[PDB]
């Protein structure tokens, strides 16, 4: 697997490029991965969090170390790192923002790192967080951004305080809390702190001792309980409907964003959502009508015993296509998708259906040659040219018909196939007849008329049948309508629960954090809060 971290996202001298190994080495990963991002600068030495997390034991932008998720089977864990972050203030640093904003937005939690105690200073460095609302896009509305945001975790590396009388989270609630009044610099204070908590839909604070001064003992234990965290809460990266990230997934979002951003644009969610469908809806197409050709290409055996035979195996070839379809895409605007699926299912059943007829006339002609020949060459022969010879020909070709019905699947020409056969033979039956002189004038005209109301009668029979094959064509074509609806209608009724699901988890969140502020008394910020609460509300 990989040895070590590599540069995903380079950040050099101004341009955000893609890496073109490391996507590779993402396209392949087919599991679900958990991505966490270590975030911060150098000094802080989340170096060595990213070695501990990642079980093991310069180029600036995002680098990615991607390995086996320890307590996840069939997972992988995604560990992104900021490098350069804040480290180059005298360089190329126009890029740290982004940076910032790309680990926000590729990841399940975001692990902020720093040294000592939550100051001034401390925030100040973490200024990047108040410019999200400019360089993240929700929609195709900051206010979506819990929705979708990882976990935030602050880790506090050689913590100086000494702190239940006060636990590492209550620290960091008290250090959040606003400051009240509308002077200039409290805005400035209050800002990063309201970004914060309303945000990111968890947090979670983690403090460190100093390794030495082997390594103490506490500060082995903290990296411990700190890994376990991760192992055991950090969630699999999923994008709105339930989609969880794998790594094609992953490339995608990461061209995506980049390439917004190397475009003159920002980043935006929906459309990163809009562009996996694109290529993974074209994909459920082609997959939906592989698994139909290969059913059909094994449940069919050319011809069919009768039409309906044929209808009913594609019936059930086509709901399965399409359950295959319906199971792999999702974001199918204007369902764009499902109807290139549908036009290409119905072709298969017409073709099916020629070459059910073509096979059906071929097996019948023949059969009519196998067991008509015989008595076509007696027929040349003069052997029914005799007294008596049209009863004896009459009962021979009865006797063949019979022969010929008892056949087996010979399909839906059967009839046609042997009436044409037969109008064909009239004239040189008659003649047969009308030679026979054993039979007086009125016997013939009896039988004349006889093989003419035999013959009316077929042709009457082949009409129905006609008219009734027509009748199951229309049929089908409806059941085949109805069944894409069907499952279509399921899918989004699924899809309008999950939703539901994802806005009472936003609800609730942005409910508590609303009412915090309204008890702190901050008025203003609660009203803000309920105004998103209502507009969310009005969606659902």
């Amino acid at each position: 697997h990989m040895t070590g971290p590599m540069c995903l996202i380079e950040n050099t001298n101004g341009r955000l490029m893609a890496n073109p190994e490391a996507l590779k080495i993402l396209s392949a990963i087919t599991q679900p991965m958990v991505v966490v991002a270590i975030v911060g600068l150098y000094r802080t030495g989340k170096s060595y969090l990213m070695n501990k997390l990642a079980g093991k034991k310069h180029t600036k932008g995002i680098w990615m170390w991607c390995v086996p998720h320890p307590k996840k089977p069939g997972h992988i864990l995604v560990l992104l790192d900021t490098e350069g972050l804040g480290d180059v203030e005298k360089g190329d640093n126009q890029n740290d923002s982004w940076i910032f904003a790309l680990a926000v937005l590729l990841s399940s939690t975001f692990v902020y790192n720093s040294i000592g105690t939550i100051n001034q200073q401390a925030m100040d460095q973490l200024y990047y967080v108040t410019e999200l609302t400019h360089r993240i896009r929700s929609k195709s509305d900051s206010a979506d951004f819990v929705s979708f945001f990882p976990d935030f975790v602050w880790t506090l590396r050689d913590f100086s305080l000494d702190l239940q009388p006060l636990t590492p989270d209550e620290y960091l609630t008290y250090s959040l809390k606003l400051k009240k009044g509308t002077s200039q610099k409290d805005e400035t204070f209050n800002l990063p702190r309201l970004c914060i908590r309303k945000f990111f839909p968890k947090k979670k604070c983690f403090v460190f001792d100093r390794p030495v001064h082997e390594l103490d003992p506490e500060f082995v234990q903290q990296v411990a309980d700190f890994c376990s965290y991760i192992f055991s809460n950090s969630k699999t990266k999923t994008l709105s409907g339930g989609i969880q990230v794998n790594g094609p997934r992953l490339e995608s979002l990461v061209l995506t964003y980049v390439n917004a951003i190397s475009s003159g644009d920002l980043p935006c969610m929906e459309n990163a959502v809009l562009a996996l469908a694109q290529i993974e809806n074209s994909a459920a197409v082609q997959k939906a009508i592989a698994h139909y050709e290969q059913q059909m290409g094994q449940k069919v055996q050319l011809p069919t015993e009768s039409l309906q035979e044929l209808l009913d195996l594609h019936r059930d070839s086509e709901r399965e296509a399409i359950e295959v379809f319906i199971r792999s895409s999702f974001k199918d605007v204007d369902h764009l998708f499902q109807k290139e699926l549908a036009a290409q299912l119905e072709k298969k059943r017409d073709d099916f259906c020629k070459q059910n007829q073509e096979a059906s006339s071929d097996r019948c002609s023949g059969l009519l040659q196998v067991i008509f020949s015989p008595l076509e060459e007696e027929v040349k022969a003069g052997i029914y040219s005799k007294p008596g010879g049209y009863r004896l020909f009459v009962q021979k070709l009865q006797d063949l018909k019979k022969k010929y019905y008892e056949e087996p699947r010979k399909g839906i020409q059967a009839e046609e196939i042997l009436q044409t056969y037969l109008k064909s033979k009239e004239s040189m039956t008659d003649a047969i007849l009308q030679t026979d002189q054993t039979l007086t004038e009125k016997e013939k005209e009896i039988e004349v008329e006889r093989v003419k109301a035999e013959s009316a009668q077929a042709s009457a029979k082949m009409l129905h049948e006609m008219q009734r094959k027509n009748e199951q064509m229309m049929e089908q074509k409806e059941r085949s309508y109805q069944e894409h609806l069907k499952q279509l209608t399921e899918k989004m009724e699924n899809d309008r629960v999950q939703l539901l699901k994802e806005q009472e988890r936003t609800l609730a969140l942005k409910l508590q954090e609303q009412e915090q502020l309204l008890k702190e008394g901050f008025q203003k910020e609660s009203r803000i809060m309920k105004n998103e609460i209502q507009d969310l509300q009005t969606k659902m």
